[PDB]
């Protein structure tokens, strides 16, 4: 479980890994990336990480609601809001699986709840295991959830808000090729988005499987060029040893 | 606080930082890499994670008791008795310490304990926070204490029982500067030792501050190569919008 | 004890073991597939796993209540609220039958759930232990209880979301036949359910015995064909030795 | 985690994977597979599965013990004998680490012990957790430690005391090749080794990578006759609807 | 301490013996099936094994509420509910006797209640010294308590759902006859009682005692037609010496 | 695991099944019957019950220590010696492997010693999981280890000192008939061995597989007589309705 | 201590000894049979073996009780609940007086409590050391405490549910003369009562001295008869010599 | 288990049940009386009682010693030095089967021993289990072993020193017959043995089973006599109601 969303300059790029706790010795394949909206009008997309039970009942509760008169991510008035309801459903999902039969387990979960509704700038917001969240800014243009110290410093390195979308992607990509390396319980199929600012359009997304060709390709000329690189660094000084 | 420690086939390499947290709003400098020995006969290194009272209440328990009649550092016969040793001490800290006043405050720490004594190979340990511990091995010759994950991709692509020790430290400095740039609990100056496997000699060790010219010099060097290599990758197919 | 259920393009397979531990020196044949519904309107099966007396009790309960002004499986208005039904009833049952004179003896089962209601697709979940439940989805297509790693190789390689009926149904069948071979606690007769997407009817299933033809041959045929293939692999290189 | 080890008419076959678990995030390569032995007189071969630090302690004491006028697995006068010792060595180890300190932590772990003392037949013996050993014999010729549900019908269904070594070996392979794909916490490499009756050689062994083109061939070989043989099986009858 | 009970389509059969262990060199009589009901509405059938002073207290206090204001055998819904009241009684006994003065001794008991009330099937369930139960079904159509295993595989061999009540009686007593020659703890008189499906009348009942002319002559023939078969069977081959 | 052995006026007959609980979910075949002796001299044979380690530890060390100058089987002057002897082994065993790792498995297990000693008659015992042992006699002649309950009547109904071997090993056949049926923790392959009294030659014994020709026919041959005798009984009277 | 008591068709019937061990070189008389009630509406009898300081405490606090609004023999609804009520009772001195002072001391001791209240049949319970109890049946009749295996016999042959009190009186006595004879922990003054059923009259009930006329000839009578019957039995055959 | 042994002017009796507690659900016949003797010299009788295992073992020993140079029931110089060598045997068997494998399980049994020597009246002891022992003399003139309170009575009204034999034995009948009645761990066949004072020769002593005519009838004779007394008693006066 490892998902990284930018807001940038020319809108959104959203990625997710798939691999799934779901009990012992169960590990599984699971979505972890999801999109709603109405063409023309709205683009929403929500990240899940942490427990399996807990963020499928969220997910599932919004979609169910989405078919109803009533508070839902398409009527909602503003991304901000849209993370509020996700959060809002989080609750109401925690007090009911709540109680003596759960015991000492530990049923936390959390959310990015990104996108853009028409009239409005697009947004980025993670929602922690506690149910407050966060916005990402200029400043701060990245949010990262699950397994994702692995992944950040080429984040950190390379990323700005001006960063155009097909650099970001392609540097997600790396963040997830060194945290796939690094630690088992991140892992394959990928999930991506990427959604242009202000084309109020749902984009169809992409899933990047063992076999894509240019993920492999990236990952060989990447791996290439660390050892070239490190090879050619100089020798530390006498003074060293 | 991230420590590596490295055994390869020519002999161990250790690095640590010295950023510590010592209380609230008290951030401050501590050396996290300890050196026993006598020359000729044995080095053994220390390193230091986790709680500062009880890691400092250990290695000054071992310095004490080096100049006494009794288990000690210098006598222990062997890397893997002077592991136990360590642990052994710790249980002893924690025995102490513990009580009602303490309440739930985590006093937990973990060490690395590598060298070599006369007569035997170099070996290296890892001493986990419950007082059990692991060797490292050709298959897994690194070990990392503290604050890991966001160095670790580097050492995973790179190192090898095989790599040699001049190479191996500058994995270890690229690890601990990505550390650095993504994690601020991870401070300079940093602190390293080289030791030669048959040397039997008490390397003097290096420090590493802001100022080090060569440090400077490979982050810097490090970043621009980086920021090539992701220029020159390859764009995703059409397929991926 | 082993059942599985495949939530495919198509509609639901269930299948299901019979044998029990009914108690110390008492092994057992009984049911553990069982459907509900109203023709035209819903299909509805549950399977158990774990503490015969737990389940049973859950079971007999679900069938009471049926006939019954107030919450039951036949007036729930989704699968989803249905699998949080039967989990509400299995809370239930722990409260009443915990106590001392239970003591430290194991009350616990787990369940999965299935079926299609009017207007909405069909869907599947498995409830743990513990009481909170996951939903099959196309990426992990399949869900098993009971003695369940013998047989979940042949799943994870052939099966998928688009694996029509007939052959999942198929490749549930090799999955017991691994499973009866290598763990005794598994045992015929087995209960097999089909479900076709949209179907609305209530299917009667059927009964594998001892007997059976088509389960005789393909445990036959499947043997022979493993047999041939070992042969005709090729040796292992000079290397190997 | 998964050994096998296979006590057969024409001598004895070993297969280890390496994947270990040693830490909480830290996902491991460690060989579970050793040897010993003087050529002529006797090889023995021990293979370990469960906690790591158990296990390298008791490997690490068999060492040091081998160059060491007293009991040793060199002067051992029988495989039984040797096994007793390496269970003797085992409760030593655990009596040492536990402690307070360790609190609930589970320090257990399994070994098999097999190979040939000159002057009697080859034997294979397999340790529990609780440090009581049974033998292999040839109505029951292999014996498994760790996850090994997954890989234990090929075995069971092919194996017997009578199969020549290059097929039993062929078997292991297949073994791994499902168990790997069902569970993560399985992983290459592999070591493999094996021993001809009577032979008191030490045979060097073999390490199976990621990269081997006869493991590779086999399973693409292996896969696309399971898919075959699926696909050629009969419909089940009209009664199965 | 002996009894069966068979739930088959045409009906229930009940079968105890009486010996029991009433304290040290104290054996002693004591009936272990009771009736209750209504004509024309309900029977109810209670068997007993286990501590007398336990099972006693049970079936006091059920008859003393039977003619009281509040939940009674004679009140109570389904066979279900009454065999869950007999659960809820046994634990409320245990509670009461437990206590420091009665040490590590015994005090568990199981029964089995089984019956029809108007409007419902007939049902027979058995509850566990632990408070839980089971129910039989067509598949596992009969439940024993006590000392069963010496009786059981006749019943194993011959006995099933549709096995009409003169024969299932029959076998019963056959199933008695071998336990009583092979385990003293059992003994006569018996009481059995059979209950017609939808009759919904209260049996009488019978006794068996030592001098009973027809369970004598089936002892006598079963045993002559016993030792005829034995002497008609064929002599083992060559081989078997 | 279910054993038989019966001294009678002409010999010993011995009987044992093969299947072994060696763990949780690894269910096995072992031999239960071994045999020792020197022809023209002795024959002894033991059965083993209980924990299969223990009892595996057991004959491995009589094994080894019968070609040692010191006390063995072939060498005791008695059967009663050579019980003891197998009693005094188990002791030893059981000293090694109990500890803290062992902590409440139960590690007991239970043996049958039987045979002829040149120069006085043949003999049988049977040891307890304590230590201690009895003797079969004329009034008691056969003893059983294991799960006996279900086949103990047929041989109180027909066995005494008198019976003859061909009669006592029939007899025994169906004993395990009934148990194999009755319960799965017994199973095939059994073993078998008829000794002669005075003959002194060590009888090679005989396997009985699932495809044993006389067995199968006996065991159909037995069920239609049981089913025919059945039948073929009168009518319970009036009086027991 | 020897104490008798029956329940018949007629009535109860209840007999003591007063011998009592009352510390070391102090045996002496205590009466061991309590009567309470309200004439017209029940009758209650007490009987006490065992401890004297216990049963004293026990009686004492229940006597005391009578005179209280609460819970106590007089308000109690069924002899079931007074005889509950004993024993709880009984648990309450227990508690008391454990402690580190009574050591090893043995405290315990048991009750027989029978009688009859307004509207419901007679009744007798018998209470165990550890506080559960058991009741009289018509197949087990009467109930003993105290040294009865010397008394038992007589009553075993003679006594049943239809026996008229007169004669079980008359056969108590013999039983006393018995035990008395046989062993001296067993002593007069006896003492008697006999309650007619649905009388609901507190009897005076009546003490057997020494002295008493009709208890010293019936003594003398059946010695006579015993002597008589003995030499008139015929002599053992040729055989027995 | 139930022994009885006089020791009378004329000589000595001796009776024994067979029915032994041979382990749990193994209820069985042994023989409990054993002779040894060299006619025209001596006559010894042992009878055994408590654990199988041990009187066994004693027995066991005593028998394969008598063929051996050394301390033997044949050459001992007294009835008490043979009651001794019982004793000192007792005493080696229970240090040997000691161990922390029989645990808290009562080894302990008692035995008689009683004959004659030539020239030396006859005499007869019993051991106790902690192997210190008494002699019968004529103010005491018969010991019990067992279950033995249940026929006292019968003994200490009619039996003395002077009773002829013949009638001792009736005696001793008459108090088999109301202890088995009265206890179901004692059972038939009985063994009796008679010997005559000074007549040195070995009685073949006499073996009573269910079928003897004359033990049944003199049961039937004893059964009309007391049934008859006890009606013929007279009644109660006013007085006791």
């Amino acid at each position: 479980t490892y998902c990284v969303a930018m807001h940038l300059a020319d809108g959104l790029v959203f990625a997710s890994d798939s691999r799934t706790n779901a009990g012992i010795d169960h590990i599984a394949t699971f979505r972890k990336l999801f999109t709603f909206g109405t063409p023309g009008e709205r683009l929403l997309v929500v990240q899940t990480a942490g427990n399996l039970a807990t963020s499928q009942s969220v997910i599932n509760l919004l979609q169910q609601r989405i078919r109803r008169d009533g508070a839902s991510l398409l009527n909602v008035p503003s991304v901000y809001d849209a993370t509020a309801l996700v959060a809002e459903t989080t609750r109401e999902v925690m007090a009911r699986d709540s109680g003596n039969l759960a015991g000492n387990t530990d049923l936390s979960c959390s959310f990015m709840v990104g996108g853009q509704i028409a009239g409005g700038p697009p947004a980025l917001y993670s929602i922690y295991p506690q149910g407050n969240f966060i916005q990402a800014t200029p400043d701060t243009p990245f949010l990262q959830l699950g397994e994702s110290k692995y992944g950040k410093p080429i984040l950190d390195r390379n990323l700005t808000f001006d960063t155009p979308l097909e650099q970001a992607l392609r540097c997600a990509l790396v963040s997830f090729d060194s945290t796939i390396r690094s630690n088992l319980s991140v892992g394959m199929p990928l999930d991506l988005l990427v959604y242009h600012r202000d084309s109020l359009i749902l984009p169809e997304g992409y899933r990047v499987t063992e076999d894509d060709a240019y993920f492999s390709a990236i990952r060989r000329q990447w791996s290439a060029g660390l050892h070239d690189m490190l090879e050619r660094l100089p020798s530390p000084p006498s003074a060293y040893n």
